[PDB]
């Protein structure tokens, strides 16, 4: 459940923590144990690349910067994505943290 980059997401790390902004919120429903449950899907990006995400029960906000802890990696439609269950934790980032000179990538 350590902090890793989106491009570093793989099955080798079932539990991982990521931070970025979620965009394009999509709503979908599926049958869970015979009970219909709502799940939100969207895309998240950071300083590296972007990946698909899926949240069960918890809602997501467009272009909202949040941090996901204990995320579960899974393959959907042959595509890797992070699944946020009720056991995972989501923390919003309302405090700025620039530091250092972002003018040069070096």
């Amino acid at each position: 459940s350590d902090l890793v980059k989106i491009r570093d997401v793989s099955l080798s790390t079932p539990y991982v923590s990521v931070i970025g902004k979620i965009t394009g919120i999509h709503k979908k429903e599926y049958e869970s144990d015979g009970t219909t449950k709502s799940v939100y899907q969207g895309y998240i990006e950071d300083d590296t690349a972007r990946i698909r995400i899926s949240s069960f029960g918890k809602q997501l906000q467009d272009s909202d910067v949040v941090r996901i802890d204990n995320a579960r990696v899974a393959q959907f439609n042959g595509y890797l994505s992070l699944s946020v269950g009720d056991s995972s934790r989501i923390e919003s980032v309302n405090v700025n943290i620039p530091l250092e000179h972002h003018h040069h990538h070096h």
